[PDB]
């Protein structure tokens, strides 16, 4: 359908807009519990509603945020003051997105390598989510690097690629732009060069599968890890190194019909997440927009500021805006540091 | 686990027992509605319970039937007289089995080629079904032959193989013997030789995938189509031909660690279904047991006899027994015709 | 080896230089026989030497031609006047290249689909050719489109990709930049959209294989067909269409680490070959250089001018220069027509 | 061609005849040099001719040897007394076979993992070899187990399978039964269970590729390693273990349309090679004939007896006969030890 293809491509380009990127706010109940913990907030619906409203009602946010990934609860939620979360996003011109996977399950007879579940009923969910205001979807797969254990195994990589390709095609049949997230975890003490090799291998398998399932790259986005040393390493790789190996790994594997690569921050500090993106965009221009789809790296300071205390709201929204601005500028290679 | 492997292999061999095979009684509500229609029975739970009890309470059935595939409702059902369906099977020494797929969905951007859905929550369902008395599972995939349209497409075959391998591994992790059913439909007017070529191609892909997912063949069973002309053909292929091409297609693709091949009857008459199996077992002995997993081909006369009329019960159970005996004898290559 | 990688990447970029492209002059004895026929020249070594010298001694040719693909004879040949062919190329700053495949052979049990032969002794040949002055290599694979016959078959595509990946890796181990040529023939009456679909499928398989064999894309080049209607079609597709579908097919499949895509002209007129390239480069800038590797489309007029008559030499070299200029300008999207 | 298929299947069954197996006498000049060394014989043609004649003229050899694999020299050789080597084989009713690979080459950018070369000109060679009296061919691929280095790598396995499938199809198009030899070397100190896992993985890939290339299994033979501990292990696995894991690895992967599995002895003593085969055939009957294709394990004592001394001829031929008888009896599970 030319009409569906056009819509998907237009929406994908709008999400990958220059100077903008994604707020990943799609923490499940159990994932958000953890965050609310760090600042000693109790995880009532009302609080989740307060926090999500705090994010999405931030004045001017849409200058830097093109799209927000929601958890299903939030998609159908109202702010404490009674406005639908989707209408907050719409007032800032931020496109609502929806996490659609059902999370992870061990692959039988692997060393705790994970499949991503969620295809059953996906098509029907996508239809409902579109009617609810979503225009893009997210599905996260996870791989581990462990050279001693041959991780990621063939089965790991082939499963991740199968699920991502099926999900992406199903999204596109339902007018949702799929974000394809094959996250290679930082777990371990491998060097950046090992991450690079594994990332290239995984992305080659993912894009071959996307092609096999007839996914329209013009109407899709990628959300990969940056290429870094493992998290058991004592010093992080330099920003220059991370940018070098990350851009190279992408240029080696990703066809340029894909309109955007929206990195996950994967445990990086807020500042590193901005600086590492900025370094890639000094190296511009590129075949595709290199931008951000950040959760913690946009939210961590905002949360630690808000503190569960309502009174801390304005301060926390200002802090969210500082980080959104930083990453918008980093998209353009114009972030000066903070 | 040696213990789990042992159990699976023992159970698979028990299902593929000489002189016996499977009653496929796993019709969904909507599938059973159709059958109850032909004889003008209304599809109440009570009737479904009456009919399933009529099958499973048939005295001596376990002489010829090693295993019965149930629909979930039936697994947790009681006969009209109040005995659990599973306890009827247990009294005849018939192993309960459970259909675990969630049925079919179109693959995006194919010409109505089908994925089989059901992996989400499968592992947990298998655990519950095992506790309920199931010891084997069934998952049906479907492929079409259409040479003009390049059916079955690569995407069709690769999806069918992926789902069957994932399902089989998940079953085995939960102590259930998986029946792997990749049914190539008879739709169309292709010759038996075309069916043979496609069957061999599909089975080669299925068994490579089973190997890739670490499925234990000793603890699995296959439920393939026989190799026949398409159903738009004027005369069926001869029993000798069907047996020739079917056994050859299997010998060309199936490793002999697999303990049984339990054919689906796929629209064949009750008599053809018996004769075609019998012809294969004159050609014995074989590397694996060639037997039956029949639904209509065991049930059609039984249903048309029972008529929804209770009074017709004994006659219908006698008729079921005639067909069970016929197919048990056919497993041994000793069926004389009926 | 950083050193070998650096050399390959530098040389690939030099071949894919802006405003320049490749003269494909690697006609075998039997292929060149045909050309010499059209103008009634007899195929003596001396004539082949005269014609190749006529091409390579063309004054100023290196303004538009970065590289020349030779046949083995020519690589070790002297011009009639006694100068080595390689030294003619070196005086114009044109990089010598070498065809290294051994041509085509039918794949058993296909409908005359072709494997490309040549891996045996390739590594050793590459070493010798490098010592002889070659810095890049060429290997041609061929695929056919026939939807009724399911061409190109899986076996066709997988063989083409295997041979190209093996060859490319072997070249790179020997310091030669591989030109990867998977030519999809124009044979048949399929529409441009069918060519596009098949081209994308083939390129996806080729680049996955290149990744699997550890080929360095930064040190390689692609020589694909343009995307066109089949040659049994009455009107050629418009330049705009050909450019649209060709650039899209590339953007959909080719990672942008590849430095150049040097099209084959595949039976196009000299003028179409220039105009179609020029149209793609109005659509610039691109993720990779889109340029030319033309044989007939650079040579046809030159040959028909020279006529086997020596006296026609200057005229024929002027004619070669007109076409080289045209295609150099087309690389830049600045060709005005001829 | 029914006619070619019939011939191949008949010949494959004749090679895999009960109570018989293959003498692998296809040592290249450089391989035979080594053997002639151990007993201080100088490697003249005349000696190679003497030794090969000593083997092939052994009276009654054809009771136990169905087929002899030759090196090309030997296929076109005469015995010292002037009889063609092929005519010696024909007088004993032994089918001549021919090694057709061109040996091994490193795969670029692997840790010295090997491709097998030889496809170029294979078809034409097969035609000539058939005219010369060959009716079966051999092609050896090699893989290593090194879990620390992820050997055998995907590239290793996929290359081995590609070459074996291409070669097998080409042989069959030329009326030669292909012996498919994917030898997993014993190098290293891995346990028998690791060998088993790797063997199963490799055979699954090989047989999927054979299917993809349209190889007729009924007209082919396999020559795999037995499943054993690595050669750096202090005690060999027991005969019972080796037989258990070897038969299981085959039953798990090899379709039973294949008529024979003719093991390589891979560094085993003459006695172990016989006992290990005999142990497998106590476990009979099997889906395919389990037999032998032995070089050293048939020849070692014969060579050490002959000593380069002509006078030792009769003794050496008697010794060859003892080992041929032993392995013929082992095929039948009736060898009592020596």
């Amino acid at each position: 359908s030319q009409e569906v293809a056009k819509e998907l491509a237009e929406n994908a380009r709008k999400i990958a807009a220059p100077g903008k990127g994604i707020l990943a706010a799609d923490e499940s109940t159990g994932t958000i519990k953890k965050r609310f913990d760090s600042i000693g907030v109790e995880n009532t619906e009302a609080n989740r509603a307060f926090y999500r409203d705090l994010l999405f009602s931030t004045k001017g946010l849409g200058q830097y945020i093109s799209g927000a990934i929601l958890f299903e609860e939030t998609l159908y939620q109202k702010s404490p003051s009674g406005v639908p979360m989707v209408d907050l996003l719409k007032a800032e011109g931020i496109i609502p997105g929806i996490k659609v996977d059902k999370g992870l399950e061990t692959l039988p007879l692997t060393d705790d390598e994970k499949a991503t579940m969620g295809l059953d009923g996906l098509s029907e969910r996508c239809k409902k989510y579109y009617e609810a205001g979503a225009r893009f979807a997210k599905w996260r797969a996870v791989l581990s690097i462990d050279p001693a254990k041959g991780k990621p195994t063939n089965l790991s990589i082939t499963e991740v690629a199968h699920g991502l390709a099926r999900y992406a095609a199903i999204c596109q049949a339902n007018r949702l732009v799929p974000i394809v997230e094959p996250e290679i975890l930082t777990d371990g003490s491998h060097d950046i060069t090992v991450c690079a090799e594994v990332t290239e291998r995984v992305l080659a398998a993912v894009f071959k599968a996307l092609n096999d399932h007839h996914v329209l790259l013009e109407g899709a986005l990628l959300k990969p890890n940056m290429v870094t040393h493992g998290s058991d390493c004592p010093k992080p790789a330099s920003h220059e190194e991370i940018a070098f190996y990350t851009v190279r790994s992408l240029k080696r594997t990703v066809p340029p019909a894909l309109p955007g690569v929206m990195f996950l921050s994967g445990g990086q500090s807020e500042e590193d997440a901005s600086l590492n993106l900025n370094e890639m965009n000094k190296m511009g221009p590129h075949p595709f927009q290199l931008s951000f789809s950040y959760g913690r790296a946009l939210q961590a300071s905002c949360l630690k500021a808000w503190k569960g205390v309502p009174e801390n709201k304005a301060k926390a929204q200002q802090v969210l805006m500082e980080r959104a601005r930083a990453n918008g500028e980093a998209q353009l290679g114009k972030y000066g540091g903070g």
